[PDB]
């Protein structure tokens, strides 16, 4: 089998993406964050407190023919930017983009911390990182991707993610016309439960390629990319009046500036992020002040290839045996 979704911007600043997801029988259709950096599908729900929902669709289980209490079964969630969510689990039909899962863990939020509410676009997150991440207790669930596997004509998604536009995600294909050139693959680590590897280097602008190993993750469920600060120094240094603004929370740059292409590595291979997918626009309306796209990670404890980065590739999230991941120009 194979399936294939359309993933749409919430915005204007690509702030995220979301892929409508089909749940329950008759279909309950939500919005969901396909979030490569977490392992846990969870919904707004006919359960969640009703002060913590503000505009999303939710799922409602009671009207679902095929949904099942996972008896004694709770999730809790908190997620690298300080968001939070928890409640219990359904089993349901789950399908993306026509292909199916039976039996998906359906995590229903009873809570949502403030973030979640004040998002008006985002009906839940449907996790695609390792398994062993999913929070369900006592018994740990499994993701779409990992149910969907053995079924799948090849056990790979794809991420092909628009700049300012929809993209796609994949399942069990690689569409080979949806990229320029050949996909450089590169080795995971699922140590930690993430999609992560090593880039061999960047470069900023027109600048000469600096080899050096950059671990890291691919993760479509953050928005920035977020780099070691010698890197991020280093590109920001190449903008007029950028500096890190301790109050702000980042690097910000004068919005009249042009910004200079950022390039990373994958093995021998060079995947190139245009300057304009790096202004975050005014910090706040009206304000001749920009937020970057490209940002520190020091004090997060790993290097995150958020959107900013995948958005400029066609992304292969390889869940052979050993998993891999490829990349390619687009």
């Amino acid at each position: 089998s194979t399936g294939s979704a359309t993933t749409t911007p919430i915005d204007s600043l690509d702030d995220a993406y979301i892929t409508p997801v089909q749940i329950g029988t008759p279909a309950q259709t939500l919005n969901l964050d396909f979030d490569t950096g977490s392992s846990d599908l969870w919904v707004f729900s006919s359960e969640t407190t009703a002060s913590e929902v503000d505009g999303q669709t939710i799922y409602t289980p009671s009207k679902s023919t095929t949904a099942k209490l996972l008896s004694g079964a709770t999730w809790s969630i908190s997620y690298g930017d300080g968001s939070s969510s928890s409640g219990d689990v359904y089993t349901d039909t789950v399908s993306v983009g026509g292909l199916t899962v039976t039996g998906q863990a359906v995590e229903s939020a009873k809570k949502v911390s403030s973030s979640f509410t004040e998002d008006s676009t985002i009906d839940g997150l449907l996790g695609l990182a390792f398994s062993t991440l999913n929070t369900v207790s006592p018994t740990q669930q499994k993701t779409f991707f990992d149910n969907a596997k053995a079924s799948l004509d090849s056990p790979v998604f794809t991420a092909d993610l628009g700049y300012h536009a929809p993209g796609t995600y994949n399942f069990g294909f690689i569409d080979t016309t949806a990229y320029t050139g050949s996909i450089t693959y590169t080795a995971v680590s699922t140590k930690q439960g993430f999609w992560e590897w090593t880039s061999t280097g960047y470069a900023v602008g027109s600048g000469t390629f600096k080899s050096t190993s950059i671990d890291g993750i691919a993760d479509t469920g953050t928005t920035l990319l977020y780099l070691p600060a010698t890197v991020v120094s280093a590109y920001w240094a190449q903008v007029s009046g950028a500096k890190s603004s301790s109050s702000v929370g980042g690097y910000v740059f004068p919005c009249s500036a042009t910004l200079p292409s950022f390039t990373f590595g994958v093995g021998s291979a060079r995947i190139v992020i245009p300057g304009d997918y790096i202004d975050f626009g005014p910090i706040s309306t009206g304000s001749s002040s920009c937020f970057g796209g490209i940002q520190s990670s020091a004090g997060i404890g790993i290097n995150i290839f958020g959107d900013v980065a995948l958005k400029a590739a066609f992304v292969v999230f390889n869940g052979a045996t050993t998993p891999t991941l490829g990349f390619a120009s687009k």
